[PDB]
């Protein structure tokens, strides 16, 4: 059981986009670079193709926490866009050996 106080979190996006842009995440605290979408981290589309568009990332999360991370439009490049108003929150639990988690974060 590795820290039993940081919990693996996967930020998944409800988006069946089709462009070649691909939905990064930033976080509220250094875990996402702090809140750079350049430094945040790129998400991935392994279960989201046509029937569920489901992106996301298990950006881990050191520390219990509400952690309050949100998505962004990064193109090619670090160019991008960013969490509405409302960005997105996690709790991290104290649980050893399952450091699962989970944010659903929405992109369309």
């Amino acid at each position: 059981c590795t820290t039993p106080t940081a919990v693996a979190v996967t930020f998944d996006l409800t988006a069946t986009t089709t462009y070649g842009e691909n939905i990064y995440l930033v976080g509220s605290i250094s875990q996402l670079g702090d809140w750079e979408t350049s430094d945040g981290i790129a998400l991935s589309a392994d279960k989201y193709t046509s029937s569920d568009p489901l992106w996301y990332v298990t950006v881990t999360l050191p520390a219990g926490e509400s952690f309050e991370y949100k998505f962004i439009r990064i193109e090619s490049d670090d160019s991008v866009e960013w969490e509405s108003d409302p960005n997105r929150e996690y709790t991290v639990p104290q649980a050893c050996g399952t450091s699962t988690a989970t944010v659903t974060d929405t992109w369309r």
